[PDB]
């Protein structure tokens, strides 16, 4: 809108870096393309957690929904790329994982799922903080509106109609692995290639490890049966505390997969700290 100056595209819709003409505040403006939707979204303006981006305004006008967010200068994807020749230091990996779990524990405690966690638009600042952003909430609310599948939980790929909070733990597990190894864990190019990449690493799931998998909507008895690989190939040289946590985040059965609250108690975080990243802006 004419309410904002210096509108600069930076990435459901387009996201711009903008300056509020009145206040001089620099913000992130998402342009998308419902009474319940407006009220549900607006409830989130009043919720507050250090590891979730602040939602400042909601605006339904024209055929458009604008969401105005606090502005952070970089995301985890850019930082991962910048750090690819050296790797992110393990204390900083650990701090970011811990903070992202704190943010998820909070939104799951309010019965909200992110649904589209990925390194992109996980927002970071110079103070060491990381924040959940770019939620996949339009569909879950009454909002009428190429896809990266690398972080999608297997129950989503198998057509489950009712996601649980466990889908976000899966995605975060994939991000954790990618921070450690500097390569995407499951880089699929289609829904079935995504599924089969998971199966080739973690083994084709069956009723022993995932009760009910063979009744999922898109499950096919014709799926190839791959044996589970050596887990020590997956995230070398991560230590056994880290590998243990990761394996619990990547359990096939959503009922067995670790919760955010329980993950925070895992021994991996006993020595957690909050280091300062080296950011070039
Ligand atoms: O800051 C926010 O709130 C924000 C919100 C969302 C969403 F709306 F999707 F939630 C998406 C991205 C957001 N920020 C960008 C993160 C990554 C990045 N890289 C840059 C490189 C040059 C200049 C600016 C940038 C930015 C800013
Ligand atoms: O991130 C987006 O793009 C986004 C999009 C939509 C829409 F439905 F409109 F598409 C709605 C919300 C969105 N994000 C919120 C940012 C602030 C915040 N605080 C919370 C506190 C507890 C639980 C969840 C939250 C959220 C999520």
């Amino acid at each position: 809108m004419e309410n904002f100056q210096k509108v600069e595209k930076i990435g459901y819709g387009v996201v711009y870096k903008a300056r509020n003409k009145l206040t001089g505040e620099v913000v992130a403006l998402k342009k998308i393309r419902p009474s319940t939707a407006i009220r549900e979204i607006s409830l989130l303006k009043e919720l507050n957690h250090p590891n979730i981006v602040k939602l400042l305004d909601v605006i339904h006008t024209e055929n458009k929904l604008y969401l105005v967010f606090e502005f952070l200068h970089q995301d985890l994807k850019k930082f991962m790329d910048a750090s690819a020749l050296t790797g992110i230091p393990l204390p900083l990996i650990k701090s970011y994982l811990f903070q992202l779990l704190q943010g998820l524990a909070f939104c799951h405690s309010h019965r909200v799922l992110h649904r589209d966690l990925k390194p992109q638009n996980l927002l970071i600042n110079t103070e060491g903080a990381i924040k959940l952003a770019d939620f996949g909430l339009a569909r879950a609310f009454g909002v009428p509106v190429v896809v990266t599948l690398w972080y999608r939980a297997p129950e989503i790929l198998l057509g489950c109609k009712y996601y649980s909070t466990a889908v976000d733990i899966w995605s975060l597990g994939c991000i954790f692995a990618e921070m450690v190894t500097r390569r995407a864990l499951f880089p699929g190019d289609s829904e079935i290639d995504q599924l089969f990449r998971i199966f080739r690493t973690l083994g084709t799931p069956d009723e022993v490890v995932w009760p009910g998998v063979t009744s999922m909507p898109d499950y096919k008895p014709s799926f190839p049966k791959w044996a589970r690989q050596d887990f020590s190939k997956v995230v070398p040289p991560l230590d056994e505390d880290g590998r243990s946590l990761l394996s619990q985040m990547l359990h096939y059965d959503p009922n067995k997969r670790i919760s955010a609250k329980a993950a925070l108690a895992h021994p991996f975080f006993q020595d957690v700290t909050k280091p300062v990243p080296h950011l070039r802006l």
